[PDB]
C-alpha cells in the first residue's frame, strides 16, 4: 500500500517489478562488504543494512548483469549511500576541511583505484576496491568515461557542500541542472553496458533515442526520490531537493509544490513510453545480419530493458527502504544509520 500522495498507477499497472537471480547471494556479500571495508559499525550494519534495501535496488535495475558485474555495482551503490550520509555529516558539523580532502582523495583514487585500495580513509578504500572491480570488465575507454562521469558528480557533490554552508537554494533550471549530477544520471547510464556485457560505440549510445531514453530513466528516479526523500531532507536541513527549489524561487507551498513534483514524475513516465518505442526500433535497425550487429542489437535492447526496470525499481525502494522512513526516527534530523 502506497501513500496516495506518492502512489503511481502507471508503475503499478505498467511497469511490473523484475529480480535478479543472484539477489539472495547479492544481499548477504554486499552486507559482508560493508563490515568488512568498515564503512559501516557492526552494529548498525547488523541492525539496518539489509532493511535498507540497497541490493534489492540494484537486483531491480541491471537485470541480466553478470554476478560478479552485479556484486560490484551493488557494492558501488551501496558505498555511494554511504558517501551521502558522510558528505551529509561533514555538512552538519562543518567540517569544511575534512570533505575537501576527502573530495581530492576520490578525484585521484577515481584514478588509480588499485593505488588507495588500503587507504587509512576506510571510505576511500571502499570507493577504491568497487572502483577497481568496475575497472575491470570493459576497455579503458569505458573506464575513462566513468572517471570523467564521476569526477563530475564529485565536483556536484562540492557545490551542494557551499550551496548548504552558505543556505543557498538552487534556482529551478539550476538545480535540474545540478541534479542529473548529484544523482549521478550517467553514471547509472554507464552501467548498464557492463550489465549487458558491451561498451557501446558513442554512435550508439548517443543515438537521439538512447539519450532521451536514457535521461528520462534518471530524470524519473531522481526526481521520485525528490518526492518521497522531501520529509527527511526537510527534517535534516537538505535544500537540494526540486520541491524546495519550486517552494524558495516559485513560491508554492508545500503541497502545491508535492503536487507539481508529482506530475512532473508523471511525465517522465509517458515521454518514457514514447521514446522507448524509437530506442527499441533502434535496437532492431542495429540487427543487420552482420555478427556485430546483432551483438550490438542485444546490448541496446537489453539497457533500454534495463532503463524501464529502474522505474519499477526506484518506486518500491522509496517505500521498502528504512533509510526514507523518518517518522519512525527519535530524532528526525539523524538517522539511525549514519555515522554521526
Ligand atoms: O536517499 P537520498 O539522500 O534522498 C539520495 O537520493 C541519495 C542518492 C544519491 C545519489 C544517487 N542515488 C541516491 P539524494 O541524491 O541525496 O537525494
Ligand atoms: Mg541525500
Ligand atoms: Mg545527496
Ligand atoms: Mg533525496
Amino acid at each position: 500500500a502506497v501513500p496516495p500522495s506518492l502512489r503511481l498507477p502507471v508503475i503499478e499497472a505498467a511497469f511490473p517489478r523484475q529480480l535478479h537471480p543472484y539477489w539472495p547471494k547479492l544481499q548477504e556479500t554486499t552486507r559482508t562488504w560493508l563490515l568488512e571495508k568498515r564503512l559501516m559499525p557492526a552494529d548498525k550494519v547488523e541492525e539496518y543494512a539489509d532493511g535498507l534495501c540497497y541490493t534489492d535496488l540494484m537486483a531491480g535495475y541491471y537485470l541480466g548483469a553478470p554476478d560478479e558485474v552485479l556484486q560490484a555495482i551493488a557494492d558501488y551503490s551501496a558505498w555511494f549511500m554511504v558517501w551521502d550520509d558522510r558528505h551529509d555529516r561533514d555538512i552538519v558539523h562543518g567540517r569544511a576541511g575534512a570533505w575537501r580532502r576527502l573530495r581530492g582523495l576520490l578525484h585521484t583514487a577515481l584514478d588509480s583505484p588499485g593505488d588507495h585500495l588500503h587507504h587509512e580513509d576506510t571510505l576511500v578504500a571502499g570507493f577504491a576496491d568497487s572502483v577497481r572491480r568496475l575497472y575491470a570488465f570493459l576497455p579503458a575507454t569505458w573506464n575513462a568515461r566513468f572517471a570523467r562521469h564521476f569526477h563530475t558528480v564529485i565536483e556536484a557533490y562540492d557545490r551542494e557542500f557551499h550551496n548548504r554552508t552558505r543556505g543557498i537554494v538552487p534556482g529551478v533550471e539550476e538545480y535540474l541542472e545540478l541534479r542529473r549530477l548529484t544523482f549521478a544520471h550517467w553514471i547509472w547510464t554507464d552501467l548498464l553496458e557492463p550489465s549487458s556485457g558491451c561498451e557501446l560505440p558513442d554512435a550508439v549510445r548517443k543515438h537521439p533515442a538512447y539519450r532521451r531514453a536514457a535521461l528520462l530513466s534518471q530524470e524519473f528516479a531522481a526526481w521520485y526520490n525528490d518526492l518521497c526523500s522531501l520529509p527527511k531532507e526537510i527534517a535534516g536541513d537538505e535544500v537540494h531537493n526540486l520541491g524546495i527549489s519550486l517552494i524558495t524561487h516559485h513560491s508554492l507551498t508545500l503541497e502545491e509544490a508535492i503536487g507539481e513534483v508529482r506530475r512532473r514524475v508523471e511525465e517522465c513516465i509517458t515521454e518514457f513510453l514514447a521514446v522507448e518505442r524509437d530506442a527499441l526500433r533502434f535496437a532492431d535497425e542495429l540487427a543487420d545480419g552482420t555478427v556485430r550487429g546483432k551483438e550490438l542489437s542485444g546490448a541496446v535492447r537489453a539497457n533500454v530493458g534495463n532503463m524501464r526496470n529502474w522505474f519499477s525499481s526506484v518506486y518500491w525502494f522509496h517505500h521498502e527502504s528504512g533509510r526514507y522512513m523518518v517518522d519512525s526516527w527519535d530524532d528526525r534530523s539523524t538517522p539511525p544509520y549514519v555515522n554521526n
